[PDB]
Parts: structure tokens; C-alpha cells; sequence
């Protein structure tokens, strides 16, 4: 699993992406392994076009989500300030 980080600007709406993996809602197969389901048009996100949809979600600025809930890694972009570099898993 290669691991990458992105710079997103939490625009307006916010960054652009929606996670799913978390500890309290195992996207995976049963893990808080946390990954993104979505990226919405539009936003920070898929205006920046530097993350990818089911990347498991590594940090959050200075956030670890090794095991956090999907709500917590979620909060974790929302809680990046505005430009954040959120670090992903790729295998």
C-alpha cells in the first residue's frame, strides 16, 4: 500500500470528499481501516484532482486515523483548517 499525500483547500461546502472506513462504520470488510467512498464535483477535492476515491486515509494535517470512527477521520477533513494535506493508502 503506497501512501500520498493532498493539499485541499476546505472550501466553502468543505474539502470535497467522502470517507468511509472509519471504526464506527467499517466501509472494509470488518476494520477501521478508513477510505474514501466519493469524491464530490465541485469541491475542494475534485477541483484539486490530487486524491482518489478509496484511498484509505492515512493522517489529517496531524491527525492519525489508525483508529478513529468513520466520523472521526470525516471530522478529520473538516477539521484540516482550509488547505490540508490528507495522506491516503493505495495497495
Amino acid at each position: 500500500m503506497e501512501y500520498e499525500e493532498i493539499t485541499l483547500e476546505r472550501g466553502n461546502s468543505g474539502l470535497g470528499f467522502s470517507i468511509a472506513g472509519g471504526t464506527d462504520n467499517p466501509h472494509i470488510g470488518d476494520d477501521p481501516s478508513i477510505f474514501i467512498t466519493k469524491i464530490i464535483p465541485g469541491g475542494a477535492a475534485a477541483q484539486d484532482g490530487r486524491l482518489r476515491v478509496n484511498d484509505s486515509i492515512l493522517f489529517v494535517n496531524e491527525v492519525d486515523v489508525r483508529e478513529v470512527t468513520h466520523s472521526a477521520a470525516v471530522e478529520a477533513l473538516k477539521e484540516a483548517g482550509s488547505i490540508v494535506r490528507l495522506y491516503v493508502m493505495r495497495r
